């Protein structure tokens, strides 16, 4: 029928760490801040998120929770749940539109919408992403309680990580003929304690066994795996901001106020350079919506 | 007593160093005198997850999940020498007692350097500020006073229209140039120049000659010194900064002094809680990298 026109000192992209630390900055500055955000974040597969201090051991969607009550407590911020399929630049700056068709309009832009991890095609490892299967040891190595842990390779950077694994407890580095270590490798390898085994994968079955292409089950505690990313959305793309290939996939580029390539619009969490933890995102987040702030007010 | 690491403070950046070295099955001492830079104010703001709870609160949750692993160890004391061996670092207390590290952090914090003006420093974290991100909402749109000192003051009146009618305080003690006086005027910052006697009631200010300015709150862009010289001390480059040094880091948070590195407040991108947990918890895992790759 009718509604009143709004309209966003800034518009953050994507509602979980990264996006509401920026958001909380620029609420706290009293501009009209709204975050749209699809509800799917990269971390809704474990049962508890480590490493945040003041957060560790606590439940994601209750720390999503938490934060979102409390920049909803500032009256200039408003949320919606949506996915936004299309960004625009306007002469009055930026105008979203999202997959429910509703359109919203802001003068700058805050891009907060994660990666997508993409994971090896092995039979059941999807199933078991966040529950036995993982990517970060600081994350999760602990919990693991000195246990039989397995490096599922996938190329040269997967060495690295068989290498750092017996900080967390006995390692075999499935190499799934991804990876062939060299003479100084193999050597380093069974010098830190790493078992090799070389034989093709079949599955991965019960809770986290290792089933071998010949017949072998390997029981373990945890899965590492150097899996590729993707950014979430098309979005940063479509706004012109320049993206660049990292080890394991593609970040938005950003200066040091968090600015992309595209004036106006800033980047922050994962997908950017030095993203990857609930940690960095909270924190490049608040550069993020400081920054974000100091252009509305000094161009 | 040897440890992998030890974090001299044990606030924000420290604590969040602590953990990841922590949760690497590490052996981590946070040596910490007790005195937060935030210790003043009631209420923190800006860390998404503790806006608007105690500092006291979010520091004692922060202690309480660190020490929930054996493997990480707690003092309260004050480390006043460091020095490097081959075999390490050692360190020396102001209680006496000596500890040995592998590698160290520094995340030891900055102490503000107020002006001397009767009754700021009583109200400072109450109604005098540094930061309008931390404490400018509150002040619910209300009349801010800008203490005039330099040349980042005038981009802080700049920018204090934001949170509410900003009045830029000279103190009879510099004239703005005619072009910060210009761009002052074109954002609606008046310029008191009248010297001032004291601070009373919330954030009032009264003159010289008697007169009183009713502020809700006052901003000053501070001066701040490191809290400790124990960077200095382990040849650590130091950088001086328009308001203060900071400890020179690199990506990975490492001091100019290998097996050093440094977070919170005294790097050069510190200033608020929620980067002294980020860069906190990148020290930490660059401090365990390096015990295990070098
Ligand atoms: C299994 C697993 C466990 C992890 N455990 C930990 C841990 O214990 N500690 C830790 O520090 N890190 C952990 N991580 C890392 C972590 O999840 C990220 O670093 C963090 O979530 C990133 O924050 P973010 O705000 O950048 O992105 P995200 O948390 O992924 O959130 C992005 C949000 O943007 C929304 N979005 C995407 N597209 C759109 C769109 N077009 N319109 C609107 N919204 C959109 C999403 O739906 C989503 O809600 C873990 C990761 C995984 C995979
Ligand atoms: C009044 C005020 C209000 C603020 N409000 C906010 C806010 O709302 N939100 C926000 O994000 N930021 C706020 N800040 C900023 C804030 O306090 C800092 O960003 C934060 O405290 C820095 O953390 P830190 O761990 O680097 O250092 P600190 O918090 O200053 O802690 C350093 C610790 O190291 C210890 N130390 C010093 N020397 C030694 C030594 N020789 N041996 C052992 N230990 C030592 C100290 O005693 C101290 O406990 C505020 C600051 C002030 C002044
Ligand atoms: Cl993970
Ligand atoms: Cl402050
Ligand atoms: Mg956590």
């Amino acid at each position: 029928s009718e509604t009143s026109p709004m309209l966003f000192d800034v518009i953050v992209i994507g509602g979980s760490h990264a996006g509401q630390s920026a958001a909380l900055q620029i609420a706290r500055a009293r501009r009209r801040v709204l975050v749209i955000d699809a509800g799917a974040r990269r971390n809704r597969f474990a049962s508890q998120s480590h490493g945040v201090i003041g957060q560790d051991g606590r439940s994601p969607d209750a720390i999503a929770a938490d934060g979102k009550a409390q920049l909803l407590a500032y009256p200039n911020a408003q949320w919606r749940e949506d996915s936004v399929v299309r960004a625009e630049r306007s002469d009055a700056g930026y105008t979203l539109i999202c997959a429910s068709g509703q359109h919203y309009r802001a003068c700058q832009l805050v891009l907060a919408f994660g990666v997508v991890d993409e994971l090896p095609e092995l039979e059941g490892l999807e199933e078991r992403w966040g529950e036995s299967v993982f990517h970060c040891p600081y994350c999760h190595g602990y919990e693991l309680d000195g246990g039989r842990i397995g490096v599922l390779g996938s190329g040269p950077l997967s060495y690295l990580s068989a290498m750092l694994m017996p900080e967390w407890g006995q390692t075999v580095f499935l190499t799934d003929a991804s990876f062939e270590p060299d003479e100084e490798q193999r050597e380093a390898l069974a010098r830190r304690g790493v078992e090799i085994v070389r034989d093709r994968i079949a599955r991965i079955v019960d809770r986290a066994t290792v089933e071998l292409a010949d017949g072998r089950r390997i029981a373990f505690d945890g899965l590492f795996t150097m899996n590729r990313m993707r950014l979430s959305s098309p979005v940063a793309e479509q706004l012109g901001c320049a993206i660049e290939e990292g080890p394991l996939g593609p970040y938005v580029r950003t200066d040091d106020a968090m600015e992309t390539s595209t004036p106006g619009v800033f980047a922050c969490g994962d997908i950017t350079h030095r993203g990857g933890t609930v940690a960095l995102a909270i924190g490049n987040g608040a550069l993020a919506g400081i920054a974000a702030h100091r252009k509305l007010v000094f161009g």
